[PDB]
């Protein structure tokens, strides 16, 4: 008995590490992607240690002020997110979620005192995206469906322009956004069932291991953001390696580019080609055509096989091409060695990759977070993990800044201020870059009533907030 739950944030900024969510919009479906109850909409008021992007608030017209007026505390918004999420069964999925909405989503976890991840994992939930469904359909099966481009030429998977290209329209809050997600949705399920059933039912960790055959040297089809737009998002690739950090990735290789420099480099010079930055690569260098496969991400593989001859013929794809570079690198005993070879702090709201949390941590942050907040201020825990401690103490300012004694209060506004304030601090902007920004952006010619009063508002705030 399981569901999907499409969800998707308005942010005070693109740094999901930094920035925190302003809106949450979320709808439950059946497996029809037929509603299930109601709508769920939530603001989550600001905490006095955040500075909002004045651009992001343009785009979201969401101020500071409106959210702090119709929102909840952090604690409560993110706890009432994680009641939906993590009801047994529930597959949590979205436009661009995993790479961005996820990650809003497993740092307030973080700072909240939750485990980042069990509502990915535990009773039978799991997580999907359509982003690369969508690249793949547009790729291999495009029938049926409009596919956008914009002014230039250039396509296009903006959720605006795939809507009303195909009809299935009907402004930018989360809920207009995940209803157009759901209306994308069903456009695939209808017109490629198939396809859409396939990549659903392989979005799994095991089921993606097993699509990239590794190591048969066998080539398959891989979509990717990382891929050109002028070729579709797709590479024909063949996995290589085992990434050595990440006991989650594959390192695959883009069968269209000449492996001679793969090959030919000793493990020092490899390693320096693969992390040089393309633009700062010498002349008549191309780099080197390795791409990671996240298998916890749902990567999009199908086989090669899925190519008919109007594919292929469409996609531009030199089949022997690949083959003779796959030959290549069939001969070569010692690769995967050398490529693995060449592939090789501070403050804890920065610090929710450096591990992860043990069982005993757990128990205690989950006692923790049933306290009420004066039970909480007489708690005195114990933790193994060493980010825990002054985690717990922002927990405590942020949410509860009324159950602080007189020196806690003291500690919470010299950080408050100088993450306000200071470089490198925490906050991905400080006040004196937010208060230039607001003065290129009024010096525009084209600005709204609505944008000046933002802009207002957002003057305001910052003269408020350091007060
Ligand atoms: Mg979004």
């Amino acid at each position: 008995c399981c569901s999907l739950y499409w969800y998707d944030y308005e942010t005070f900024g693109t740094d999901p590490r930094r920035d925190r969510p302003a809106q949450f919009a979320g709808i439950r479906t059946d497996l029809e992607l037929n509603p299930i109850g109601e709508p769920v909409t939530l603001f989550c008021k600001p905490a006095r240690d955040v500075l909002p992007v004045p651009e992001a608030c343009l785009i979201t017209g969401i101020t500071p002020q409106m959210a702090a007026e119709r929102g909840l505390k952090e604690a409560e918004f993110i706890t009432r997110i994680h009641e939906q999420f993590s009801v047994p069964g529930t597959c949590v999925a979205g436009y661009n979620n995993i790479r961005f909405d996820d990650e809003v989503t497993r740092h307030c976890l973080y700072r909240n005192l939750f485990d980042p991840y069990e509502r990915e994992w535990r009773n039978g939930n799991s997580r999907w995206d359509i982003i690369d469904m969508l690249r793949l359909t547009r790729a291999l099966r495009p029938e049926g469906i409009e596919w956008p481009v914009d002014g230039s030429g250039k396509p296009s998977l903006r959720l605006e322009a795939l809507t009303v290209a195909n009809g299935i329209q009907h402004a930018h809050d989360a809920l207009a956004d995940v209803r157009a997600t759901i209306a994308v949705a069903r456009l695939v399920r209808e017109r490629q069932p198939k396809l859409f059933n396939f990549v659903f039912a392989n979005r799994g960790k095991r089921e993606a291991f097993e699509l990239l055959r590794f190591g048969a040297m066998q080539p398959v089809l891989h979509v990717s953001e990382k891929y050109a737009s002028d070729r579709y998002c797709l590479a024909v690739v063949v996995a290589l390696a085992r990434h050595p950090r990440n006991p989650n990735g594959v390192v695959v290789y883009d069968l269209s580019v000449d492996p001679t420099p793969l090959i030919d480099l000793n493990a020092e010079d490899l390693r320096e080609r693969l992390f040089t930055p393309a633009s700062k690569l010498p002349p008549g260098v191309e780099r080197i055509a390795l791409k990671t496969v996240h298998l916890n991400k749902c990567p999009v593989i199908a086989p090669l096989t899925a190519l008919r001859s109007q594919d292929t013929e469409r996609l531009q794809i030199d089949l022997d091409r690949c083959n003779r570079h796959l030959d290549r690198l069939k001969r070569e005993w010692t690769l995967p060695k050398k490529i693995r070879e060449a592939m090789t702090t501070d403050d804890p709201d920065l610090m929710l990759y450096d591990g992860f949390l043990g069982d005993a941590d757990r128990a205690v942050l989950k006692w923790l977070r049933g306290l009420t907040p004066d039970e909480l201020a007489r708690a005195q825990p114990s933790f193994e993990d060493a980010r825990l401690p002054e985690l717990l103490f922002r927990y405590r300012a942020r949410n509860f800044p009324e159950t602080l004694t007189p020196e806690e209060t003291a500690r919470w506004e010299a950080y408050r201020i100088r993450r306000l304030t200071v470089e490198g601090c925490g906050g991905s902007i400080v006040l004196n870059e937010y208060l230039a920004r607001i003065e290129a952006l009024e010096a525009s010619p084209d600005l709204s009533a609505k944008d000046r009063e933002i802009l207002k508002n957002l003057r305001e705030y910052a003269r408020e907030i350091i007060s």
